[PDB]
């Protein structure tokens, strides 16, 4: 509609997608969770697990807000992530580049809340030696901001979800636990937060 | 000719490929069809199917129209899709990025009706365990807008089409059925339409 | 050369590589031919053939012409194809993207006659079951414009040659034909022409 | 934040990422170290080794400094490396392009000190024939500036690190040594400095 | 440094990387050579060999010259090849795109001499059916400009190298010869020079 056009113009001026949208003191809080969809493969020789999953990232970008009074009907807009600042979350123990399976777009409402919900295929380092046993094998999928510490970027866990796991896989999904951690490094002076998704699974039969 | 060069200049000014061309109350209706061309391969271990198919996707963009009186010959033009808003249809259950096999162009007539017809190869998660039986295997191929809900993007199926199926494949294409659904997700007030193609196939013999 | 730089500045202005250079009624005629260099592989299970070939394409672009008296000694120039309008020719039964093996450069002369001669590797759907019989297997490689019809892009054939076929192959050429047809499609008001290269081959032994 | 934005605009002006940030005879000194994390593969037939490893690279770009007085909260920023000059370190004996696993962002402080810490998977030519022996196999990973000599880019080792190596590897990591060299190629007067990591490893059990 | 920055703004204005820098009666002479590093694979079924090699390409571009007097400490600079005119040297019998293994940078001195030294992995068509014999197998790596004849681009050989070959390769390198030819291609009045590197090798025993 004619109003979305008007809005793109206003929101786009001065906007810089390379600059994390902090405000005086307040870090950007980034809510994060992972839903396991499928375990594509297990490589018992090179110790790697190949998985497809869905990620929810949401946060508030205060530069991306508007009064609905000035833009009737416009409650939300779809925005290519290349035009937005987005959390630089990385899988700390990945051994392959993430392959994003879905359109690289984010939903953004009038409050400047942003939802990026990408589906991803990625391989990880893991001891899968236990996959053929009753105890199964346990893989940690550990994520955190690559370059923003806790006081710029405040990573928080959202309630996880296992309802998405495909029933006909050859791998039974035993469980998925979720943990938020925070540590300093001898390197930098600020602490860094991470979220680890611990997945346990075994071969059916 | 000279008129196509002219038309381009006009259509290009004030055109934003990031803004879905809705028309106040009116959602953009997107006609969608999938023609299965070839089942390339079946991974019975990891439960995936590898298919080549032709998508037919058409919709009306009203910022892309022109009075033919003013541009004598030009009845339609070929436009690189990277310059157009295109519906953000995701393959809900793809486990690989799509490989587009054909030139990434769309046709547009003077009513702003756009046709984009890519040929695509892609791998999908599927229970293929029945492939060697009479009943065969059944794969659902599920697509929907990733970010736009029903009142923004109205997805419409067109007729099932198996005429394009290669006759010399190792798999017999039993049938393809089609269902449209409007799913509600907990998060949102508005439902998101999805079109699912169900194809049933078995090894020949 | 200074005259080549002058000529660049002249041709580049107002040039638009997204507009087919038709010239009032007259279609752009495109000459096309394919010469087979090697058959790299045959996949008898999935019915695909893997080939390396050399295309010759030629057409006239009337915005690329110059007075040679005005640019002494400048008879042709090399132009990256990304800067030009190029025919949107597609392989109708390709099952992979074309991998281009040579520099993406076209030769352009003062008449505006363009020549583009890519060597290409690509995979095609084909019934190859006959590959090990004396009769051999027959693949059709079908090419045409993807969006332009007869009256906009007149595809014509140039005579085939098999002298470029590598002689130390495991596959032996048994028959080759090249034919231009003009079919209607289940949609568009106007007919679309194609050139089809029909190659018959078999294993040596 | 608001000072970050202002800093952005101030830093980009006249910044040229193709220009090495030397300053009057003083070469830009580049600190460099490699943390081996995983040995993905060993090919005893083609003599290649596949490794995942963590590069630490740091240097000073005096065009990137600012006064924290002028920019109150801002002590450091995250910059996409594609916006920066970066050392042209080449892997001398690599047989495959590097796959970068991590977000391609560098950290810059108010002194103009850049830290770039990419995780990388890459394959290298190496004699791995000794892999099955008690003596193990030895691979040399040789890096260096591809085009800048000693007096332009001063490559310096930092403290190496073995802590990152995964325990559940099927390869045992005997030793990693770390040497700097300076080689004169018969082309130039100046030498070109290279840092080399020599890792000795063998199959377990 | 201050002067490399100055020299950049100077060179970039009035530089066109699409125009071969010929002068009247003066072809751009391009010195070419190949150092074979490793034979990675031999495919006796499909008749391809897979090689890693180092190319030396050097030539002069009168548009990249400067006077060291006006740029006091600047003898040479590192320029991305994407920014420069580069010879369109092609591999005639390549069956795959070349994988460039090293940074895509060229050294340019003040007299306009350009040096470009890429490391490359590429697959070539070749009769390797004799790789198991005493007589060995012989491959012809044929390179030449794809669009410039002798009077525009004068391809010349430099003396090659074999010392770069790896001694633990599974293949014993026997010999490498160099030959510069001039072909006429009947389409064209002017001849087209190529450089061919003949290499003979065998499995080790
Ligand atoms: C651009 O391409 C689009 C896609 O093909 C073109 O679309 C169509 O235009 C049709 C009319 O020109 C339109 O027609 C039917 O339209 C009505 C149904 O909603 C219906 O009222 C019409 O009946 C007509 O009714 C009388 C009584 O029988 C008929 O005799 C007349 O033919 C009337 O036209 C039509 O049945 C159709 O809906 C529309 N398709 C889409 C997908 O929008 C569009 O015209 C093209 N532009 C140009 C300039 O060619
Ligand atoms: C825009 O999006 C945000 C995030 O969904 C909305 O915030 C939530 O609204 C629910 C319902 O009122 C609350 O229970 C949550 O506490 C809110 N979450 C957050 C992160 O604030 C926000 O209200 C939306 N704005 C509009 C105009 O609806
Ligand atoms: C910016 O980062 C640099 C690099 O860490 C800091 O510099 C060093 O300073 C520490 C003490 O703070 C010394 O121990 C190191 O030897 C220095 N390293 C180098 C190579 O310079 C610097 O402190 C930071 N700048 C600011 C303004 O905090
Ligand atoms: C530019 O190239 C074209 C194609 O070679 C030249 O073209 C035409 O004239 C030739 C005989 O003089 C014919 O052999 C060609 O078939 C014909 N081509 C077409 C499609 O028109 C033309 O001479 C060249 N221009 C100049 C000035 O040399
Ligand atoms: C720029 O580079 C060229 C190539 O190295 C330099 O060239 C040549 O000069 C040498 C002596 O310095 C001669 O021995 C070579 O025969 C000659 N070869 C070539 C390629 O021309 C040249 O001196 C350099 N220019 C400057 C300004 O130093
Ligand atoms: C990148 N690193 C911190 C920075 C930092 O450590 C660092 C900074 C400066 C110098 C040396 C190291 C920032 C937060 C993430 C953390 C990641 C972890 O190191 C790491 C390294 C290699 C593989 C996996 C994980
Ligand atoms: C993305 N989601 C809807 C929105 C939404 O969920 C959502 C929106 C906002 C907040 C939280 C969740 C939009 C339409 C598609 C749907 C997709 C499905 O989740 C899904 C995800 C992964 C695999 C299969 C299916
Ligand atoms: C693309 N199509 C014509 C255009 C058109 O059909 C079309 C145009 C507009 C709307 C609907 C259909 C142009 C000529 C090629 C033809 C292709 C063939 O369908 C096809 C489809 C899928 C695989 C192989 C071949
Ligand atoms: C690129 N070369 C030096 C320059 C130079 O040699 C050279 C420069 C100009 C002319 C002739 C030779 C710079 C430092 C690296 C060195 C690379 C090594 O040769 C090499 C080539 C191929 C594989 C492994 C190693
Ligand atoms: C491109 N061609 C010459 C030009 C030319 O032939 C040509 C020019 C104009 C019209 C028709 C043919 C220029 C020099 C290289 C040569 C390439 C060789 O043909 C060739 C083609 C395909 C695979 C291997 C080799
Ligand atoms: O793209 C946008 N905004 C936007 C997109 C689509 C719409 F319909 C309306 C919009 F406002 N932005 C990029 C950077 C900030 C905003
Ligand atoms: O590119 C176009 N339009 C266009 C393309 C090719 C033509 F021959 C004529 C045209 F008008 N657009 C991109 C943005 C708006 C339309
Ligand atoms: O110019 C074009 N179409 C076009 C686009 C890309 C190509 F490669 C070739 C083309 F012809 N048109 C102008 C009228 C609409 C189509
Ligand atoms: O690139 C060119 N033209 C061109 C290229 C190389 C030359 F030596 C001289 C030239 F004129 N164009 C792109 C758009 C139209 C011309
Ligand atoms: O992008 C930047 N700087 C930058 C990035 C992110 C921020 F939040 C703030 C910044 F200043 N540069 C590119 C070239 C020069 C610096
Ligand atoms: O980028 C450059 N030149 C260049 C590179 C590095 C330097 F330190 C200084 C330079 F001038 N060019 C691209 C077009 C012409 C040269």
């Amino acid at each position: 509609g004619e109003f979305q056009r008007k809005l793109y113009k206003e929101l786009v001026k001065n906007y810089n997608p390379d600059v994390i949208p902090t405000q005086r003191d307040r870090p950007v809080t980034v809510y994060f969770s992972l839903s396991l969809l499928q375990i594509m493969d297990v490589d018992e020789k090179n110790q790697v697990v190949d998985v497809v999953f869905w990620l929810q990232m949401s946060w508030t970008d205060h530069y991306l807000q508007w009064n609905v009074s000035e833009y009737p009907g416009v409650k939300q807009v779809s925005v290519p992530i290349s035009s937005l600042w987005v959390p630089d979350l990385a899988a700390y123990n990945a051994i392959s580049k993430p392959e994003v399976l879905t359109p690289q777009l984010a939903l953004v409402n009038s409050s400047g809340h942003v939802q990026y919900l990408p589906s991803i295929r990625q391989r990880f380092s893991c001891d899968v030696s236990g996959v053929d046993t009753e105890s199964g094998a346990t893989c940690k999928l550990k994520f955190g901001s690559w370059t923003h510490h806790s006081r710029e970027l405040d990573l928080q866990m959202q309630e996880a979800d296992i309802s998405g796991y495909i029933p006909y896989s050859r791998f039974e999904l035993v469980g998925v636990t979720q943990k938020r951690s925070e540590r300093f490094y001898e390197c930098c002076k600020e602490p860094y937060p991470d979220v680890t998704f611990t997945v346990t699974f075994r071969k059916k039969g």
